[PDB]
């Protein structure tokens, strides 16, 4: 574990992370996709060998020795608010199991279901609170990656509210 497990947020491309493993905002089919998924495919294409996995699950594939945890959040265009909420919480619980099994001291994570899978809603608080529910019992340093300036501020405030 990290000596004093922490949460941090950075506004930059998760493909440039400084952590021991990365979480992909994957699609269920292991396709290159859009947004964060396409950035992950450009940096770690080898990790998309047999990465297909269902909604609400995570599947780890190595790129060399570097673990890529493909986490499949629900697309709120297709799911009801109720069933999507359940599957989004489930994907983060599976990320926490994978981070624990790998023995890493740090992980780079994007907010699942906040981009092309948001169904055109602002899901920062919903997605971040399910991230915390899963990751709070882990001892990895967690570094959340975002791209919007206002979201960086809101994520940073939310981390500070609990310290
Ligand atoms: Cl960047
Ligand atoms: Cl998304
Ligand atoms: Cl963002």
């Amino acid at each position: 574990g990290a000596m004093a497990p922490s949460y941090r947020v950075k506004r930059m491309d998760i493909a440039k992370n400084d952590e021991e493993c990365v979480v992909n905002a994957a699609n269920p089919r292991g396709l290159p996709g859009d947004g964060v998924c396409k950035a992950v495919y450009k940096k770690w294409p080898e990790s998309f060998k047999n990465s297909a996995t269902p909604v609400g699950t995570a599947k780890t594939v190595m790129c060399g020795t570097y673990p890529v945890i493909h986490a499949v959040g629900p697309n709120f265009s297709n799911y009801t608010e109720s069933e999507g909420d359940r599957e989004l919480a489930a994907a983060y619980r599976e990320v926490a199991k994978e981070v624990t099994r790998l023995g890493v001291n740090s992980v780079a994570i994007p907010l699942l279901s906040t981009g092309v899978y948001s169904g055109g809603k602002d899901r920062l608080t919903q997605s971040l609170n399910h991230l915390f529910t899963a990751m709070d019992s882990t001892d990895a340093d967690v570094v959340i990656y975002c791209r919007d300036k206002e979201w960086e501020k809101k994520i940073s405030e939310a981390i500070q509210m609990r310290t």
